[PDB]
């Protein structure tokens, strides 16, 4: 409908796949080459389904900060025959707050779904499903089961992936450029 939705659509149409693990179907953001991200609670194993195709996992790393605190981001390298468009230049370098964000989801349950979530707070610490978690972004939208892995964008930046909610607020794990230096 406007330039926020335009940026979000450009990311969804080229940089997302549908990932299926034993824990469900997730929006998965491809970042560069065969490297993608997914919430750590997806419990990625040795094999994952990517757009309903059986795919070997070449590497999977559940990120933690230097205090050994969960970040809820798993970086996955996929044995896929095709590279993602390199979007690392759209990743923020530092923790921050944002205005006017969109949450975008693409699954069998929610295809082509875009949600204007508004203002995004650098919330920091969250007890997420019982697990102490750092680098959490918060938005005041009543997000629902099926939105995990959803991409959070502003105009010009890819800032996080949806990891949870409490019925009134939604929570995303930060994406930072430093996660994907190679």
């Amino acid at each position: 409908m406007g330039p926020g939705f335009d940026f979000a659509q450009a990311i969804m149409k080229k940089n997302t796949v549908i990932a299926r693990t034993e824990k469900g179907e997730f929006t998965m953001l491809g970042v560069y080459d065969r490297v993608a991200v997914i919430p750590t609670h997806a419990s990625v194993g040795e094999i994952i389904y990517i757009n309903d195709v059986e795919t070997r996992v070449l590497d999977a790393c559940a990120l933690r900060d230097l205090t050994d605190t969960n970040l809820e981001i798993t970086i996955v390298k996929l044995d896929r025959n095709q590279k993602f468009r390199d979007i690392r230049h759209f990743l923020p370098r530092c923790e921050d707050d944002y205005n006017d964000a969109v949450l975008s989801v693409h699954t069998s349950k929610f295809p082509n779904m875009y949600i204007p979530v508004g203002q995004v707070t650098n919330y920091g610490f969250l007890n997420l499903g019982g697990t102490p978690t750092h680098r959490i972004l918060m938005y005041n939208f009543p997000t629902r089961a099926g939105q995990c892995g959803g991409v959070v964008t502003t105009t010009g930046k890819v800032i996080g992936i949806h990891v949870g909610g409490n019925g009134a607020q939604g929570f995303a794990a930060m994406l930072l450029h430093s996660y994907f230096t190679d």
